[PDB]
RNA sequence: AAGGUCAUUCG
RNA sequence: AGUGGCCUUGC
RNA sequence: AAGGUCAUUCG
RNA sequence: AGUGGCCUUGC
């Protein structure tokens, strides 16, 4: 019930129908679905995070905030924020149909939703959002919870070693296609290594981690 | 000087240090400089116009929209909305040194600053956006006036038709290294065009539209 | 529609 | 962030 | 720093 | 949007 993730924002709705559009999955719905908050909701919440890492690290260049936010807006990090709203749990769409990709884009159609139902108050909204998640972001990157780009950490220490960038190449493919399991191999002069997942990067990223990991 | 720019933004900042930050190249001052401000400034003002095409078109989808956001929120496009302000003639970096780039990143951080100096108050700073911006921006969009992604629209006629992506190739390059002008070529099938630019992707741009233009012709 | 893949554009 | 071609699955 | 180039990540 | 290697130019 729609109650129970307004008690869960600390939020109450005007318009029901805002909320309800911004839990429900075009599957569901062609009329009334999340789409178009979604678009807008990436950029107000990339917006509140951009701030936030800028007021607290006023003197820190963009070289240092921006790696910070390449994790802290992505889909990945979303879900995880949204697993304190029980998300999953409110939006509309076929049984067994939620995955990642899902919870991340209502996530961001739901803070949209808030925006256009508080009067497109960005204040408002923003400080909303800080009440339930400043305190989460903070320690993430404090605690050394902020994931690292192990693709562009590795070429820059074999570039810097060797000017030369590492190598991947697929060793293998399995698995229906729909849901295929790639393992690739990472490699640097006489150095190899294999990593595995859900798409030729994810398998990339994982074998660079621990090509590094081997160069060390 | 700075209070020339004020009157042409509309708004008077309380701390005046936050503005001549935003002017200032780093190459000028590395101490108080507009890169932590640009920083802000883009996620800021793509907020903005992304608030402002869904707010338009509440019922258009995202593959309506953000084509439209695409050009509207770069750099291209900001160096149109700068001129209104200008902008060039309060940059604070050596003579002769200013380009489309720095003007673009100025024009992102000083909306961070107002952005700071009103107290972080997202919404005074939209509409003080929206005064000066809202109707050229949607001007643009309702009279096309919006720059089209050739190499894009090129490589969905010749999948349509062919199931197939064109090809490009440098034909040659010439000039100093820091002033090079490149020359490329587009082709799909039988059909090939030349295009010309700054950079092998500029050159592939206008390729594109060549050869948009041969295949229409055809 | 969802997963993958190739490609392209914008930030 | 958007889009197109291709494979698979879903309806 | 500014231009170009190759590559990589995030939206 | 960030970053790294390479070429050029600027101070
Ligand atoms: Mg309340
Ligand atoms: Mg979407
Ligand atoms: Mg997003
Ligand atoms: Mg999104
Ligand atoms: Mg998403
Ligand atoms: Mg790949
Ligand atoms: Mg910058
Ligand atoms: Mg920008
Ligand atoms: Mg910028
Ligand atoms: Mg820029
Ligand atoms: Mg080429
Ligand atoms: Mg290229
Ligand atoms: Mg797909
Ligand atoms: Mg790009
Ligand atoms: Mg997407
Ligand atoms: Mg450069
Ligand atoms: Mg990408
Ligand atoms: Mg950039
Ligand atoms: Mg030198």
């Amino acid at each position: 019930m729609l109650e129970q993730l307004e008690k869960k924002l600390g939020y109450t709705f005007k318009d029901k129908s805002l909320l309800e559009k911004a839990l429900t999955h075009v599957s569901y719905s062609k009329k009334e679905h999340y789409e178009t908050l979604e678009f807008l909701g990436d950029a107000l919440v990339n917006f509140f995070i951009v701030d936030l890492l800028v007021q607290y690290s006023p003197n820190k260049r963009e070289g240092f905030l921006s790696p910070l936010k390449a994790y802290l807006i992505s889909e990945e990090f979303f879900n995880l924020l949204a697993q304190k709203l029980e998300l999953h749990k409110f939006i509309r769409i076929k049984r067994g149909k939620i995955n990642e990709t899902i919870i991340g884009d209502v996530f961001e159609a739901l803070w949209a939703a808030v925006y256009i139902d508080s009067g497109r108050d960005a204040n408002f909204t923003r400080e909303l959002f800080y009440k339930l998640f400043k305190e989460d972001i903070l320690s993430a990157i404090k605690e050394g919870r902020v994931k690292k780009d192990y693709k562009t950490i590795l070429q820059e220490i074999t570039q810097k070693r060797w000017k030369e960038r590492p190598e991947y190449r697929l060793i293998s493919v399995e698995g229906p296609h729909h849901k295929k399991k790639f393992i690739v191999e990472a490699k640097i002069k006489e150095y190899r290594t294999l990593g595995e997942g859900k798409s030729k990067k994810e398998a990339e990223q994982r074998a660079a981690e621990e090509l590094i990991k081997l160069l060390e």
